[PDB]
């Protein structure tokens, strides 16, 4: 049709659940799956529709490229587990092993790229083979078919993944449901009841579910959920426009990242996803409190963050920091995000793409949207225990949640159940700030 939809679990809201997941995005869905495999019966509550936010509004690349030591193995294994996903689910998630070329900006960028590849080749940290190398000549020109500029050198992540926003998370939701995961849609989680340390209930607009174990995977809303429970989660909003164009017989295929803001990725159906580099950070109330911690990100001149003043500031001041569980929460008050794509920005970006790859000159515009992130000061995920509430774990605050989800899921479940974590959880801890 155009977008793809998964229907929620029908009937009455259950009295009891072994574990309740807040949010039916990728992180919530994958964590649910991981828990079921361990033998737990899970219930996901979702304020809107399944994968209505970030998890159907992403660019679509699963890459380990330029990733720091903190997140590399989370991405490296994410790629590996996504390669087994189609076989595991038995339905096409649209995950493809695609390949990605990034032409560096400066000679200095080329040295930084070379060093990063060389450092990671000598010490991989996994028995999964590392498949990223610098490419020149014929190998590069085959990857850039019908390019105007004579590009000489690029970093080639051969095993870079591709997933499509209109399909990926939705298939994973249906697979979750087939495992016995119950997902209740249009059903916002306001907060939780706690008695003598142990969680007793999760309170929703449809009623209360008795549980002692909670997974918070509310995407951009995770901070606001933990605010009402008096736990500080440091995230700031970020926005990026995305667009989707039709295919071409003379189109180059694969994933391409070029100087001059040229970024495109071929989908499973032959259509092309493209976007500008520019990330828009709107001014919120939180900007005045801990926005100073985000200043070293504005340091890089290759960094594309614009500070913007819009309606988010006004919305921020009129979102409550505290609410009673028997009254209307901001998750109901601001249920559906209404953020629009920057249409002049997307147009200029597309015109640059058409100038570099004239194969796209005849391509028709399929879809244009805005995508909202929430990012921590060091740009790394929050996958953590919550000291203040035993049995509560949080899986959120990531710009790479699709790639990271199969490993994030296991790591979240490990923290919840007291098992030794898959990877070092210290860089993903809530208390690192
Ligand atoms: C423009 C853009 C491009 C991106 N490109 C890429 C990419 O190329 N590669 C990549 O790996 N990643 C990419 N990402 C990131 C990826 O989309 C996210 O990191 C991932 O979807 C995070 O999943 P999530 O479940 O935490 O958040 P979401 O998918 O937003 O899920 C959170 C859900 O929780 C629900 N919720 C919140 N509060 C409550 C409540 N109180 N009660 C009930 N439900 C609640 C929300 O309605 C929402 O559906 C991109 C993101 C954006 C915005
Ligand atoms: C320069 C320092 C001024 C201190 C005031 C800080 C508090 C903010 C007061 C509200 C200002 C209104 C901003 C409205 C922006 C929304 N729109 C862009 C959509 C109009
Ligand atoms: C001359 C410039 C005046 C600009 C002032 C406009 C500010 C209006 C913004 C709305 C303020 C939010 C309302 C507070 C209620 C929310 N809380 C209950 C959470 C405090
Ligand atoms: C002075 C106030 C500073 C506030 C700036 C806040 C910065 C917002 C953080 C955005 C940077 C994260 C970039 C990740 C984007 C990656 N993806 C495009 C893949 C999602």
């Amino acid at each position: 049709p155009r977008h793809g939809f998964v229907e929620g679990t029908e009937g009455a809201l259950p009295k009891q659940a072994d574990v309740v997941v807040v949010g039916a995005g990728i992180l919530g869905i994958m964590t649910a799956i991981n828990l079921v495999e361990r033998g737990l019966s899970v219930v996901i509550v979702e304020k809107g529709n399944i994968a209505g936010e970030q998890s159907s509004r992403f660019y679509g690349q699963a890459i380990s490229y330029k990733m720091p030591d903190e997140t590399f193995l989370l991405h490296h294994l994410g790629k590996h587990r996504w390669r087994e996903m189609n076989a595991k689910v038995g339905i096409d998630t649209t995950y493809r092993t695609q390949g990605r070329v990034e032409v560096p900006l400066d000679e200095e960028d080329l040295v930084n790229v070379r060093k990063w590849i060389d450092e990671r080749s000598k010490n991989v940290g996994s028995d999964i083979p590392f498949k990223t190398r610098i490419i020149e000549g014929a190998e590069l020109n085959q990857r850039l078919r019908g390019a105007t500029t004579d590009w000489k050198i690029a970093g080639f992540e051969e095993d870079s993944g591709s997933f499509d926003p209109e399909v990926a998370t939705f298939v994973m939701a249906e697979y979750a449901k087939k495992m016995g995961v119950r997902i209740y849609t249009q059903c916002a989680a306001r907060g939780l009841e706690t008695q003598a340390g142990v969680i007793s209930d999760v309170v929703t607009e449809k009623g209360a579910i008795k549980t002692s174990q909670v997974v918070v995977a509310g995407g951009v809303w995770s901070r606001l959920f933990m605010q009402n429970l008096n736990v500080d989660v440091p995230t700031l909003p970020a926005y990026q426009s995305q667009q989707l164009i039709s295919g071409s017989p003379t189109a180059p295929g694969g994933n391409v990242a070029l100087p001059g803001g040229i970024f495109f990725r071929e989908q499973a159906d032959g259509t092309y996803a493209t976007s500008p580099r520019v990330i828009v950070a709107p001014v919120v109330k939180e900007s005045f409190t801990y926005g100073y911690k985000y200043l070293p990100l504005l340091a890089l001149p290759d960094f594309p963050v614009h500070i913007s003043l819009n309606e988010q500031l006004i919305n921020s001041f009129m979102q409550s920091t505290h609410w009673n569980l028997d009254e209307v929460s901001p998750f109901e008050q601001f249920r559906n995000m209404t953020a629009l794509p920057d249409l002049p920005e997307l147009n200029a970006s597309l015109e640059k793409l058409k100038a570099e790859f004239p194969a796209f000159k005849e391509s028709k515009l399929i879809d244009q949207w805005s995508g909202a992130m929430a990012i921590a000061p060091d740009e790394n995920p929050i996958i953590s225990e919550v000291k203040e509430y035993p049995g509560l774990v949080i899986n959120t605050a990531t710009g790479w949640g699709m790639t990271e989800s199969p490993v994030s899921a296991e790591l979240t479940a490990d923290l919840l159940l007291g098992k030794k974590p898959v990877l070092d959880p210290k860089p993903f801890s809530l208390y690192r700030f």
